[PDB]
């Protein structure tokens, strides 16, 4: 059954744990796993987790290598544990959940989710696995994803992108958009209307709408003129203000990407994890403008336009709730004389 | 007052220590600081210093987040300690000074620089902080920086660039050029005439003079012809010689940048720190030419021209002293028959 | 003689160990070596090996800084130890061999290869060093490299590239192609006909033949038409198939380089070492196609064409042996109705 | 500087650092220093300090092997650093002082005490070493020990015992009683008329007076009668109360020794260091009585009798300062109806 | 190879590795091996060796639990490695040998001693195991122990005592006296006529002869009289001098045992390993006499009397070679006027 040397055999021969028989010699020094190859030791894994090195090594080998939802999605849905699989958080380089079910003896709380210890927990079920749809039908609290329809259950469509081996992508040779289902205390839940973040990054940013194409290809004055955005303070919120010591606005990722192609800047991710809203310590190299906590979100520009245009601007300041990635994101809206001053999210 | 959990609260909520009240749960494993977020541990800080992890974590959170002089400047001025702040050396990923004054209990030698323990040390004072100019007037040995004039003190103007959160830049939304002052044994010192290095890097090198623009845009034969530099061995010193096994010359950073755009090469910084002269183990990928110790300095090309043209060339070899970044840099000048052979600095 | 502080003196002053006299203060914390510079500690070396930090630090300082064969070459020839030098494996960031001869007291099994302990081992000799050719003539088992001819020994010509300080290159200011010789049990061996891998990488890939230039500059249909490669399944083997969940083929490095310029992808080197065949866990960002174990080899495209055209295609599946880098590489050849289906190597 | 391997050579060949020349192979793993003895590694030093392993090993090797004052004596005199020697704290298994003077390059703030940086520090001088008395006269702050009189210096006779290699004892083949002198800001200070602790331990404990001899053999009631100790709470202060959950009194070490021979108990030294007054968490194995903080001190019984009998019993609670080991010890004095209730020291 | 979890299973269920099948959950943290016992982690092995934690744990589990020779015996015979077993050095808490033969894949240089790589190594064979005597005949270098005679092999009778699980004793329910044989380069060597050390320790010490019985009960003067030891410096060599600062003589263990019962003292084993002659840094608790290097050996008193009485006292200083534990021990012999002054062993 279980064996450290057998786990390393699979990694060496199959790139991951594939249930194959065999053993290779291993050495444990510090938080690193080595193996002997022609008389020399070769590093296989460096433990960046809070778990023992041999345990964390086992879970990483048994990680899910299929398209899975991003961890922030699972977090916003309150997933506590997965059923007979391991979700690897590549943002944290660690397992997404503390315990396991029928995966690793050191972390297993149960062999099956049918066991009594799993009832209060929100177990994640994968409909692509045989028998897991019915396990969800018998689970007290759980979350389920499927590719197609499910009889007797009104689905909730997720985002276009999913994580495959740490790579977030919109699948073309594989399906990445799932139907979502959730039960709480044996009662199926009606998932709310939500926006979805795009999970893009600066180095490889690509526009996904004609408005996003126009935003990047055109100038600030023309873009505001084309889409009639006067009074909404896009210069501050999206384009960002760099004239002063403290950086102004710059809360949309597409705004950061437009600047990065022309002027570099430093982003310090002082909370390195997968979350819908990301906070950064930013310093602009060209001007010297900086801000300690700059909340950034990767919303589609069209969706962001709809949100800010759907608000009341008669109050100097108030808190705005927006359901994004199935979680309720709080926004700070500042207005003066019927026009927007700033509008930023909070974590 | 002090608290590890309170320090992490500020980092999580404010990106740094901002004196706010609150606590978050933390874990110390190896040289890393974690915190719990929705039941999982998230890395906040990895100790790359020789100090205890919790102490180094505290100093990094309390680091100075305003434009500060680069560490090499402070080193050349003999700064031993800073007054009620922490200068973070991003080149070393560690505090620039061993002890502190009124910052961290574990490293504090004093609460104020007025205390008797601070008299022999060269304390760094920031004139932008209230009351620190007069503290410098009462300090026995110290260094002071200001933005404007100071009554009764003849200032010394520093370089255009300063470090902001590890980013060296010439500020446009903030001031980065300061006036410099120094006292030794209660006696104000007259700072010497000095050149200043430019603190640029290869990936983002930008010319800062028409001569530098001509150097990068033109060829070697034309550049020497335009600025009449025959007999000074710029082909060796600046452009570099790659025909032989040992690399020849290549001691100016602008020379490295011109090559890097056309041919890649490997630079091994065997002394990773902030210093006016940087020594590298270089290996040219295209040709195979290499040199163990290649001293490199980032001087403005015009300033470098003035220096080498201001020397006597009648001796085969001698040592040349040049005041750069307020420190006296030794150069090796080799000549033959009234013409320069090579001219390189030493660390 | 030997001294930790003296070794660090050479590194600081000469970039490596140069047998110079002097000492500097050092600190050992975790797997890292520091030294004091103006009262602060500066990191000199981080031990990424399975050896003690001070020992590994000594061997790294005494590493060979001349053009040396790549480790995979030495591995395929069965080199167990080097004579009075240290070969540093930059792929593993560790010594290429466990023990040493006359280098470090902690790892020395002998002072000279003439000693009785060295007879069974395959000792690597460098003909560029004085007296090492005759030592090879007296060694029982050994490997030798030279630049020119050797009297009484029929040479075997190696590859054009060699490793210089971790930089694999074809030397232009230095010679990188050597003559190879090997003795087993006092008997000179006749080295077999072998192909050689090119040791290129994706970021800096350059074609080395007109066929390689045509492969990158032209389309798939035209390239197959120009070089008449119908029925050999280059679309699968070289260009790669991304239409399905599992990635198809893509076993030649030049195929990866052509894709990388247009579409990015993730390569996970789960066995980080120098080997003729490299296995990767690949995930294509654009399509989502992936494969756990994708064997890749960097053969010249012309050589690869010659190999696959020199095979019999009448069997559904068989194992093909090819001598590459002096080792016998096993290939899997799949055919159907006289045409190639796939052809990939194994490690 | 110097050589780590040379330090290890002296240890194996001289038991300590004797300045002899020679070197041996050394391995540094974890916080442990090993050496190769005929192929196998032998542990030489387990670093239990807060300093780097190689540094602390050098300081432990250079520890003072002559009879030296106990660390509690030096601390009570405000000693900050030693002159050209290392005082080893065996009860902490660590150096008694942070920095050094002319001992170890890593910890040296100076090579000689006359250096300007040593002025504000109370430097410890050993008069038994040549030139150290004159260095004391030059020093601004310092403490001096001698075996005889110094010209014009008013001596302070210290305790009979001293520490020889972690062993506290009255020297018979050596002199363990010294004259003590102290300077504060260039001014000699008269040391106070003080008591001294006996520095005995629990398991090996010998009485040093007829009263102490009587205390161990006489019953509680008959001992109080012979020495007229009615109304002084000796039963509580010295004998101890075990009838209640919180342990009553028991603050003299000789009282602990008398009980330990009769009944065992546990002592938790939650502050493991050498100090005049020691605090212990004590649990009695027979009764179950316990106290979280029990202040204990090893005074001669005759001294404690003389001390407690010179007090005024007309106050309900009084703070009493007593000079012991050159420092003021504060006592709590509870009385009722002209009789002592309890009288315990405080740390 | 095999399984780390299987090794831990045998330890908890058999006290050691018994080859049984089964597995238990294991955690590796620091250099400690834990296992889960009803939810909690129980420490199983603290790695005190220079090998990886998992490797050393496997070797300790596979240690030889039969009576084996003491490590000082094997070292004195030049034993480099063991045949299909592990000898545990309990005085080092580490394997007695670096590599293994058919024991652990990580440390195995070979599976069987007949392999060609084991030829230049002195392999230890246990004649009590089937086939090991024949493997000794095939071996080029080796050492063999047996309980009885071997055909045609001239035996060497070893000491009465052996080590059973770190316990040295004379076997009563087992045989601890073996015949010893040795081969050097295929040639059997006659082992020298030797003495043997008694391998007793200080706290638990029993005399083994009437002379030793008399030594412990008789006074110094009356014991020398009964055994006619005038002019042989027994008072210095065996009894020891405490009147001076440097400790005089004291080189026989039975002399140490006689003093320890009367007065305690400290022994610093600065080279903690098993060897025929042990060096200690000694400090006497009563007098204060001390010596940095005090050579001690545990010989029977009758043997030492026989040895010292067969010497020639007509030389001021002489080096004396004595065969003890199959190795030559060098002695310093100082004499004056035909009388012994001191006679101490050297390590």
């Amino acid at each position: 059954n279980m064996s450290l040397e057998n786990v390393a055999f699979n990694v060496v021969n199959k790139g991951h744990f594939d249930g194959q028989q065999g053993e290779v010699p291993v050495s444990i020094i510090n938080n690193t796993v080595y193996t002997k190859v022609d008389g020399v030791d070769v590093e296989l894994f460096e433990n960046k987790t809070t778990l023992p090195v041999n345990v964390a090594f086992e879970l990483w080998a048994k990680r899910n290598i299929k398209p899975v939802p991003e961890v922030k999605i699972l977090n916003n849905l309150g997933v506590d544990i997965a059923a007979n699989t391991v979700i690897w958080d590549y943002k944290r380089d660690a397992p997404a959940h503390i315990s396991t079910i029928g995966v690793c003896s050191m972390t297993d709380i149960a062999k099956k989710p049918t066991e009594t210890i799993c009832a209060p927990l929100t177990v994640f079920f994968d409909g692509r696995v045989d028998g897991q749809v019915d396990l969800f039908r018998n689970a007290r609290n759980g979350v389920l994803i499927t590719e197609g329809s499910v009889k007797g259950l009104q689905p909730s469509v997720g985002p276009k992108q999913a994580s495959l081996n740490g790579v977030t992508l919109i699948g073309e040779a594989v399906k990445t958009q799932f139907n979502y289902y959730k039960k709480v205390d044996g009662v199926v839940q009606q998932l709310p209307e939500t926006y979805f973040t795009q999970s893009r990054n600066l180095q490889e940013f690509k526009p996904r709408s004609q408005m996003e194409i126009d935003f990047l290809e055109l100038a600030m004055d023309e873009f505001i003129e084309r889409y009639k955005l006067e009074g909404y303070a896009f210069e501050h919120i999206v384009y960002g203000d760099f004239s002063h010591s403290q950086l102004g606005g710059l809360h949309l990722l597409i705004g950061l990407a437009k600047r990065f192609k022309e002027s570099p800047f430093e982003l310090e991710d002082f909370i390195p994890m997968d979350s819908t809203v990301k906070n950064y310590f930013i310093t602009d190299a060209q001007t010297g403008s900086s801000k300690c906590v700059c909340s950034v979100i990767d919303l589609l520009l069209d969706d962001f336009v709809e949100i800010i245009k759907s608000q009341d601007l008669s109050v100097v300041s108030k808190v705005v709730k927006v359901t994004i990635d199935y979680t309720e994101i709080s926004f700070m809206l500042w207005c003066k004389d019927g026009h927007v001053e700033t509008f930023y999210p909070k974590l």
